[PDB]
């Protein structure tokens, strides 16, 4: 499991998002106590060490806390860090803490994401007022044309002017396959994929009450846009960005306008390509749901109306 | 499963290799006939149409025998390519054939491969002196120097110059779970990984007695090198090669010397990176052979010396 692992740390664009917000909140962390909500190798919890927080409370479930543990310590913290095994729901620690500091977000902001243990972490061991790193997110919709999936497609009736045998038929065969199913699929896109201006269609203070009522009940909403022009819509791409406070917040984004993440996208495809044109109206609502499955499973709801086509339904999973 | 074989026919070095080794063999398949084994989306039962066979007979276990049968009457041969579900061990034909053409080789040549369906179509099915395309393979190990592993490693000793958190210790940590299994990893390497001059170990010609038996009792052999220079040895690498008859024969390889294919490599880690320097002496011998949980599955036995430390013993599974 250690994949995951160089893989966050390797992500840049997070580590150093995560380390400047916390530098960013120095004053409110120097002297004063940190949970740090799924700690893994550690390096927030350091971060917050290094922001002169009195002492660090590090918690995971999983079993790379004794990693974090020799992280700490090669680090010269076995006073201030302190490195505790197990679920954050039940963890027994000694005092109060002053803020909150988690990397909670997984693909699609909410799948396998550890939100709910945070609330809980919130409601729990977080003083009255106190602070949340990340404290807000929001979430982005944007209509999606796939180059790498149009290539996929249409390279079949390529083969013929390759190899001088013609393929087209297998590019049906290849959109029912890449395309009609309801998985949600993580694929790291750029701006050229990019189909209309993104929509954020919801927007999460963690602080706020009532979070894990509407985390239950779906997190979602309504979106309307406009085509950049014609090509064909394979279906949409949703984002995150987490807000650090500060003067001006720092952003943390999974844009595929931005700086590639490792949580890069989360895509919803048709189960077929839609041909569309400039200024092709395309509205819809979006939820994000926990699967009755297993609520660490993200579930998306999308209703979608592309230009005066009859308004569709797709209900993926993870 | 579209992946598969997108990833096949997007592999222009298997596939040109293929179509020029049909073509190159006009003379000997001309007018007569043809059991493609394992004929996937039907390509290389076109080519040998394309190559004036008389008639052709593609056999798919598969599910995707639907899209050749597809492919093939799209490219107006209905008459004489003829697309046949089912395995090959079971399937009748009218005719016995005059070659075979098939695209057998797997991960590490064997790992899930046709070569004893092969062998068994032409015990079968194949003439006597017919045609085998390609009609040999041979078998290659070089010691590598990963350098995409040695990256992956040495990092967890960069965090601090790049965050300002030690975290050398989790080098060990990474090291036990990357290379302290015994798994075959396909991984595609390049000329700069390799570490010493490359060794061929083994040679199959298709068409000889007693080959199904070796496949049984092991295809291996031993091998004998000297390093190129100082640097970590992770291991060893695996790869083919085979050989198209001719003229002189056209061979389709996968070394990481050659343009990259779908096949890559298989490499083979030690639990632990070795120091080696120029002209350090590394010998032993390695065996493909069938799990005792499932002959499609690869196993590689890998018994080495280093230098003069003691000789050790590995034994992977795909
Ligand atoms: N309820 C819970 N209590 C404690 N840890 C949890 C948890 N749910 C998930 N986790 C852990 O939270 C971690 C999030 S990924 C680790 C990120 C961490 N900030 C780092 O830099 O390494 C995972 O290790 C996961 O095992
Ligand atoms: N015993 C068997 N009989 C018939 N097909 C088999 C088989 N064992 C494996 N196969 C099939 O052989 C195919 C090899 S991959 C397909 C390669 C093919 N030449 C192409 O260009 O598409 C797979 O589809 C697999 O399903």
């Amino acid at each position: 499991d250690v994949s995951v692992h160089e893989e966050m740390i390797a992500d840049q664009v997070r580590t150093e998002a995560y380390r400047l917000g916390i530098l960013k909140n120095w004053a409110a962390l120097r002297g004063k106590t940190v949970l740090d909500v799924g700690a893994g190798t550690g390096i927030l919890s350091i971060f917050c060490a290094q922001a002169g927080a009195r002492r660090v409370y590090a918690v995971e479930a999983s079993a790379i806390w004794q990693q974090a543990r020799e992280v700490v310590r090669l680090n010269g913290l076995e006073d201030r860090v302190h490195v505790l095994p197990g679920p954050v729901e039940t963890v027994e620690l000694p005092e109060r803490v002053d803020a909150i500091v988690s990397e909670w977000m997984g693909y699609g902001l909410l799948h396998e994401s550890m939100l709910s243990s945070v609330l809980h972490a919130r409601t729990k061991w977080l003083k009255e007022g106190g602070l949340l790193l990340p404290a807000s997110a929001e979430l982005f919709v944007a209509p999606i044309s796939d180059q790498m999936l149009e290539w996929r497609l249409g390279f079949w009736s390529q083969v013929k002017q390759h190899y001088g045998v013609d393929m087209s038929c297998m590019e049906s065969f290849a959109t029912r396959c890449l395309m009609g199913h309801s998985e949600i699929v993580v694929q790291d896109l750029s701006g050229e994929d990019v189909l209309a201006r993104p929509q954020r269609f919801a927007q999460l203070e963690l602080a706020r009450a009532g979070l894990e009522q509407e985390l239950e009940a779906g997190v979602g909403g309504r979106f309307r846009c406009s085509c950049y022009g014609s090509a064909p819509l394979h279906g949409f791409a949703v984002w995150f960005q987490v807000t650090f406070p500060g003067e001006k917040p720092l952003v943390l984004s999974t844009s595929p306008l931005h700086p590639a993440t490792h949580w890069k996208q989360a895509l919803l495809y048709l189960n077929e390509p839609v041909p569309v044109e400039q200024d092709t109206d395309i509205s819809g609502e979006i939820t994000l749901l926990p699967s009755p499955d297993n609520p660490r499973r993200l579930r998306i709801l999308l209703r979608y109306k592309v230009g005066d086509h009859e308004e569709k339904t797709k209900d993926f999973a993870m």
